[PDB]
C-alpha cells in the first residue's frame, strides 16, 4: 500500500496503553489521526457524565478529521484507547500538503467519513424509534448476530459488560442490570451465567 | 459561488422538483451526486412500522446522495424529499470522480460538508440518548430557530413548523408535541401562534 505507508512517513507514531485519552472533546482541532494498530472508543457525554459510545473505531481508521475542512474547530468527542494502540498523527496543515501532492489520501479518508456518517444515522434512528429497554434488546439480539457471537443449545451466546452495554445505549450500568432482570425474567435472555445467552 | 462550483456545474444537469417531491428513495442504487442549487430538502428513515424520522434538513449549496460516492454497489441510505421548490444539479458519480482528478477542490468542498453532518448527527444521536423528550423538542426548536429561513423577531427567533416536523425530528407523536409545546409556553420558553414559534 505505497500510498498509506507515504502518508505514514509524513507522521510520528506514537503507542497508548488501553484506558488512555487520546482526544478530549472541547479541544482545538489542529491535528489528525490514524489507527496503526488497536482499538478505541469514540464517547460522548451528557451534562453529568453519563457515557455513550458512537463508535468503536479499528486498525486503518483516520480520527480526528472532523475539525480538519474549517479553522477554529474543537474536537466533537473524546476517543479512548480499548486496547494498547499504535496511533500515527499528523497536523492539518501537512496533511493539507498531502492533499496536493495526492488526492488519494483524501478520498480514503471521505470513504471512512461517509461510513461513519450512514452508522450514526442509523443510530440515531434506533434511539428516536427504541425506548430504553428497547434499545438494550435491539444492542443484545445485534451482537448475537456478530460473527463473534457464540453458539449455544438455546440460541447464541455473547460476552459483553453491563458497562459495555450502558455506553451503547447511553444508560447507566445499573439501569442495564434492571433491564437485563425484566428480560431474563420475561424468558428472553439469560444472564445469571458470567455471560449473556440470547434465546433463539 | 464561485469559479470552482460554476466549473463543477456546467458538467451537471439542472432538474427541478416541486414541494413535497421525492429526490431520492432509499435503497436505489446510488450512481448519481446531486447538489441544491435552489430550494432545500428533508432527509429521513423510517422504523419497519412506518414511523419517519427527519434526520437533517439541507439548503441551497449543500451536496446530497454523496454517501454512495466513494465505493461502488451501495444503496441510497435515507428518503430525500423537497421541503420547498426545488432547483437540483445532477452527475453521475463517474464523471465525478473524473472532476475530482482535474480539480480536488472539489473533494475538499464535499467533505467539509461531510465532516459538518457527521458533527450534527453525532451531537442529535447524544441528544435522542441523554435527553427526554422535552429536552429533545426544547433543543430543536433552537436548531430551528437558525435554518436559513428562521428570522428574526423582538423577543428573540420566529420559526414555522407543524406538531409533526418536529416529533419527527425528536422521535414523539403529533399530540405529545402538542403536550410539551404547551408546557413550554407555560415554563415562559416560547409562545405559540398556530403553527408558527417565537423561540426566546
Ligand atoms: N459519529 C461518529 N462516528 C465515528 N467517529 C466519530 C463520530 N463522531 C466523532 N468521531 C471521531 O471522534 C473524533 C473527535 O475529534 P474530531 O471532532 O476532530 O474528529 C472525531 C472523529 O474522528
Ligand atoms: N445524517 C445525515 N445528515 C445529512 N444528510 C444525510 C444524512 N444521512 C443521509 N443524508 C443524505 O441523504 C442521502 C441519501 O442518499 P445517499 O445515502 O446516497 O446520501 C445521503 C446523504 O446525502
Ligand atoms: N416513539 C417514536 N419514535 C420515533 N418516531 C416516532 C415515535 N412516535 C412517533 N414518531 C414519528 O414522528 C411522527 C410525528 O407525527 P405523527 O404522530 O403523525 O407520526 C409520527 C411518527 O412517524
Amino acid at each position: 500500500d505505497p500510498t498509506l505507508e507515504w502518508f505514514l512517513s509524513h507522521c510520528h507514531i506514537h503507542k497508548y496503553p488501553s484506558k488512555s485519552t487520546l482526544i478530549h472533546q472541547g479541544e482545538k482541532a489542529e491535528t489528525l489521526y490514524y489507527i496503526v494498530k488497536g482499538s478505541v472508543a469514540v464517547l460522548i457525554k451528557d451534562e453529568e457524565g453519563k457515557e455513550m459510545i458512537l463508535s468503536y473505531l479499528n486498525q486503518g481508521d483516520f480520527i480526528g478529521e472532523l475539525g480538519l475542512f474549517e479553522e477554529g474547530q474543537e474536537r466533537s468527542a473524546w476517543v479512548r484507547a480499548k486496547t494498547a494502540c499504535e496511533v500515527a498523527e499528523i497536523s492539518y496543515k501537512k496533511f493539507r500538503q498531502l492533499i496536493q501532492v495526492n488526492p488519494d489520501i483524501l478520498m480514503r479518508l471521505s470513504a471512512q467519513m461517509a461510513r461513519r456518517l450512514q452508522v450514526t444515522s442509523e443510530k440515531a434512528g434506533n434511539l428516536a424509534f427504541l425506548d430504553v429497554t428497547g434499545r438494550i434488546a435491539q444492542t443484545l439480539l445485534n451482537l448475537a448476530k456478530q460473527p463473534d457471537a457464540m453458539t449455544h443449545p438455546d440460541g447464541m451466546q455473547i460476552k459483553i459488560t453491563r458497562q459495555e452495554i450502558g455506553q451503547i445505549v447511553g444508560c447507566s450500568r445499573e439501569t442495564v442490570g434492571r433491564i437485563l432482570k425484566m428480560l431474563e425474567d420475561q424468558n428472553l435472555i439469560s444472564a445469571h451465567g458470567k455471560t449473556i445467552v440470547v434465546y433463539g
